[PDB]
């Protein structure tokens, strides 16, 4: 995907409730710095819900490409109150966005 139109995808539909930089804080929802290759639920210091500590996968490009699509459905009862992206191309250029941005 393409990393600065990710950006503008992130920083619109995201920033706003999600820091991505090393020490970054808590907001609404937990920094998201080292997110890939980490199961869910695990950034300290975070109230989770039971539900994303629970689901269990390792954040990834695939399963974010899946859990962007509908959140809802994918972790249900989360409290990420966020509809989806539906559209691929933004959720690819948002992932690669997130792969450079959360492990800079
Ligand atoms: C505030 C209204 C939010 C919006 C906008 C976005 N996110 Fe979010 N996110 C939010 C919360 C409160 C949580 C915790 C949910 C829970 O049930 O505990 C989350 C969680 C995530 C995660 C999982 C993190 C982890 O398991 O460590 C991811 C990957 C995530 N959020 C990504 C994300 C994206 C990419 C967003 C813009 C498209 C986005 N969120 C918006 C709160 C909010």
């Amino acid at each position: 995907g393409d990393v600065e139109k990710g950006k503008k995808i992130f920083v619109q539909k995201c920033a706003q409730c999600h820091t991505v930089e090393k020490g970054g804080k808590h907001k609404t929802g937990p920094n998201l710095h080292g997110l890939f290759g980490r199961k869910t639920g695990q950034a300290p210091g975070f109230s989770y819900t039971d539900a994303n500590k629970n689901k269990g996968i390792t954040w990834g490009e695939e399963t974010l490409m899946e859990y962007l699509e509908n959140p809802k459905k994918y972790i249900p009862g989360t409290k990420m109150i966020f509809a989806g992206i539906k559209k691929k191309g933004e959720r690819e250029d948002l992932i690669a966005y997130l792969k450079k941005a959360t492990n800079e």
